[PDB]
């Protein structure tokens, strides 16, 4: 269990929101900005992770559209590739976390601005907005 507070901008964590993943502020209600690690849905390697919402157990953040939204797990390997992610040195300090995609491993997850999207990380800006701390 853990939240995910975003490097450059440290009062904003990532949650979710009718169904969207974004990042926010005093979110309300908090269990919105809580989430469980658990072993990647399409590969149980050590690194690898699958983020399932507290508060909608069996909803795990999901990739489409190069956009992130919290999605059923509906038993699919599609889903589970586009849900399972590498943890990995933080992008702009090696401290904390980011998260890289297992079916496009040169992007990640990043927020940009509040929207949270899935990204190749290219300016300093962009590793800032793709890196996270865990709070556990
Ligand atoms: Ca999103």
């Amino acid at each position: 269990k853990a939240k995910f507070q975003s490097y450059n901008y440290p009062n904003m964590y990532i949650r979710h929101a009718n169904f969207d993943a974004r990042i926010d502020e005093n979110v309300t209600p908090e269990m919105d900005s809580q989430w469980e690690l658990v072993p990647g849905l399409a590969n149980s390697g050590d690194g690898y992770v699958s983020i399932q919402s507290v508060n909608y157990p069996g909803y795990y953040l999901r990739h489409s559209n190069y956009d992130l939204s919290l999605e059923k797990n509906d038993g699919t390997s599609l889903f589970a590739e586009s849900a399972t992610f590498k943890i990995v040195p933080g992008l702009a300090d090696p401290s904390y976390i980011s998260f890289q995609s297992y079916n496009f491993p040169t992007r990640y997850i990043r927020h940009y601005n509040y929207l949270l999207r899935l990204d190749e990380i290219v300016t300093e800006l962009d590793r800032q907005d793709a890196t996270f701390k865990i709070i556990s």
